[PDB]
């Protein structure tokens, strides 16, 4: 069932989240401190009135894993609570591993993602090694003890993608959508090889596009069709994944350029430093059009400009910082879809 | 490549029919007549003033088949022009073999659609063979020479049908569709084994549906709801294909479920010899309501089942007489889906 070897924890962590635990339950401490021994790492021993003391050996490892321990001592049963309340501080998305290779890439192509990625203000990106062969970059987190390995086999053009599914995999694939075809996309998507995304009936799905964007279709240029349609094949082929929030990418890179070119057609050009923070605020949950912006437009255009960063925002926020059932992305699907509806009608 | 061995020919009419094509280009007959020697068939010696006499030989095989050599003789060139003419009298789907295996039948339910399929003016059935292991029916049609071979294996429960994909094929899989899984309805649609609509994201596809249906998706039987998206799936996961004409199956017998069900709420009960015949007529190339019948209900009443009736009983003669772009197939689907969605609304 749960393993608790080999745990990513932030280290920093452990002794404050243990601490805290023991006050929820009002427990009380015997000892916290440095394990005995050659091995580093912690020894909490704790109690509650009514039961033996529980000790909970927490290892550190080479490689900044760490390891709990709690069937040792005289209450396992007590020991394992800590053990969870320290396991579910992990995301999840941390037990799995990406080793990705796509084809077709040279390095003046992929610069360019690497340098949108760091334009976000939690992520950065170095070159990490080069010879004649390969040249690997690596792409950090600020926040999170997060980093990712991009390396580019030069003379075959092909791209690895090394780490683990966490935040700069997500902004890295997501700037990165925009270059791949089909197969590509959904390989960045759905984390898997051998996927079936090419089988998919492209007419059948395009009819399913007229369908839900009735009036809009035509003016959807076909950068933003051919990313819908490739999105709609990427979910209709998805196998089963504990995940299917990545699936909404298409539709929020297309949700990104519609606005960022309506809002341009309307004196509110978006740039490089600023971006589309100058034109907005947030009061709530809500952003709105900052008055000085919302005085020369109609109350039906400020909504449809206004929710629509909302949405765009908080869900991509939500995907960069792993937040911070294919019914709800498809539910969050359909309403990106009308909303790219309402931005074409208005 | 082009081969003009063991064609299915009408061998009753390849004498005229080569009469015609000579008196079509005023080429010039110098003999036509019984093959020489024990194997039976035709010698056509024709000319034009300008070439030589070009030979044909049209040699009547034992399984039925027929053969054409134009190679003999002083004029290659001229013969093949009748071998061609004769070649394109045949469909394209008689040089297709089905052999398909579907998998969960008993003899109570085979005989029912067997039996179904013989009340067609065209299709009678007969039990061919039968022992303790299998049972064995064919199916013969009057107008065309066409027979199929439906065999049971009792024990294993499994249905194998074997022959070509004409005019009993599709009577009797129009038939059987509705007692189909997603794999068989696929099986017998696209006639290859192998197929990937299992692999289609069920809930995707469901929301297509739930976006054409309009208001009228609550209200649609759980029957007719899963042999829709059946078909979705079906047509989003379809290889590619000469024809695409059967992915129509699923909405047509639908149709037939809606109207046969909702004409038998308002005091219409459809039966089994007459039918539908007894309730609509035959004005120009439409199907109106008989007045008596028309009388008791409204005015969109009147329309929505005239209609519905039209599409499904001319698609359904265009598809079991093989009357002939998945666009096109498109097309009709949407108007399928209109139809039902009305039928529900009124
Ligand atoms: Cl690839
Ligand atoms: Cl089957």
């Amino acid at each position: 069932i749960r393993s608790y070897k080999n745990l990513n924890l932030v280290r920093a962590n452990i002794e404050t989240e243990s601490r805290q635990f023991i006050e929820n339950k009002n427990y009380s401490i015997q000892s916290i401190g440095p394990m005995p021994g050659s091995r580093a790492g912690l020894r909490v021993v704790f109690t509650r009135p009514g039961v033996n003391l529980a000790t909970v050996d927490i290892f550190y490892n080479g490689d900044g894993s760490t390891t709990i321990q709690y069937l040792t001592g005289a209450n396992r049963s007590l020991g394992q609570e800590l053990a969870d309340h320290l396991f579910e501080t992990i995301n999840p998305a941390e037990f799995e591993q990406v080793n990705m290779v796509l084809q077709g890439f040279v390095e003046t192509s992929v610069l360019p993602v690497l340098e949108l990625s760091a334009d976000e203000s939690h992520i950065e990106f170095r070159e990490h090694s080069r010879n004649a062969h390969t040249v690997v970059w690596k792409i950090i987190s600020t926040s999170y003890q997060d980093e990712l390995t991009v390396s580019l086999h030069i003379t075959t053009g092909k791209l690895q993608i090394q780490g683990r599914p966490l935040s700069c995999y997500r902004v890295f694939t997501f700037n990165l959508a925009a270059l791949l075809d089909l197969q590509g996309l959904e390989k960045v998507l759905i984390r898997q090889e051998d996927g079936k995304a090419n089988i998919v009936q492209q007419e059948v799905a395009r009819t399913y596009l007229q369908t839900v964007m009735a009036d809009a279709y035509p003016h959807l240029h076909v950068t933003a069709e051919k990313l819908l349609v490739s999105g709609l094949c990427v979910k209709l082929a998805a196998p089963d994944l504990p995940d299917y929030c990545m699936l909404l990418y298409p539709e929020l890179r297309t949700i990104e350029g519609v606005l960022k070119s309506k809002m341009s057609g309307l004196g509110m050009p978006v740039q490089q430093p600023a971006g589309f923070g100058t034109y907005f605020d947030k009061p709530a949950a809500h952003y709105i059009l900052k008055p000085q912006f919302a005085a020369t437009l109609r109350p039906e255009q400020i909504n449809i400009i206004s929710t629509a960063y909302t949405f765009f925002n908080v869900e991509r926020h939500s995907l960069f910082h792993m937040e911070t059932d294919m019914a709800r992305l498809m539910g969050k699907a359909t309403r990106a879809w009308g909303i790219i509806k309402d931005l074409y009608i208005v």
